[PDB]
């Protein structure tokens, strides 16, 4: 029954709060959170390897992939195990969010605390953008926001 | 051979980077950074039990004691597992820190990844303070700047 939090910010307006529960061992992650300050639309939406923020958002590395697969979205099974493809920012800048994966962990193979999580300035193609960075990255552009996925009560 | 990082940040100037390595399980792990923006002196130094970091370095808990002890020392066997003592910044409110604890860990039983470092306004009297609160807290006072433990390269 482990839950995680994380606190996005950057340079810009963006910023936001981000909640993690994991009712059950290998169960799915609840993922929820409000983020504000993104243009309207749909942003990439990555857990990336490293908790490191020295470097602010640059510093967090590739997308957390402890499975070598290519890029791809949440349902794809060719995707990261961070690929948690996009959020939808309303007209008022406000991406509300609520997603359920079962490839990310609290806990265990594919535990994701003390990393970070990336939200993109543009969307993620899911690797339909027709070039080798859609293959990697589903070309989502400069990295607006960022914060360690931290263990909450 | 697994190693961690943490960027400080406050409300006032006081900020900075520590750094966390542990070459075995259950090996010792060495703490190694700088901080800035304190007052000259000692200043109490604990991993508190939350990575959670929505209120600020408030909501980061208490000291984080798997053991449920009374708080301590770091040469101390009656210590939490997160009391890393203090830290000394000189005539030039730098804290230079090297520590190397045994009672924390990156992994296992007392893994620390996804959990908060603080560093507090005042010293840590370890609990030979006089008061129930110094085996509480050493009587720490305000905490100055935190920052969630993640995972580094």
């Amino acid at each position: 029954a482990t839950k995680a939090v994380c606190v996005l910010k950057g340079d810009g307006p963006v910023q936001g709060i981000i909640n993690f529960e994991q009712k059950e061992s290998n169960g799915p992650v609840k993922v929820w959170g409000s983020i504000k300050g993104l243009t309207e639309g749909l942003h990439g939406f990555h857990v990336h390897e490293f908790g490191d923020n020295t470097a602010g958002c640059t510093s967090a590395g590739p997308h957390f992939n402890p499975l070598s697969r290519k890029h791809g979205g949440p349902k794809d099974e060719e995707r990261h195990v961070g690929d948690l493809g996009n959020v939808t920012a309303d007209k008022d800048a406000v991406a509300d969010v609520s997603i359920e994966d079962s490839v990310i962990s609290l806990s265990g193979d594919h535990c994701i605390i003390g990393r970070t999580l990336v939200v993109h300035e543009k969307a993620d193609d899911l690797g339909k953008g027709g070039n080798e960075e859609s293959t990697k990255t589903g070309n989502a552009g400069s990295r607006l926001a960022c914060g360690v996925i931290g263990i909450a009560q």
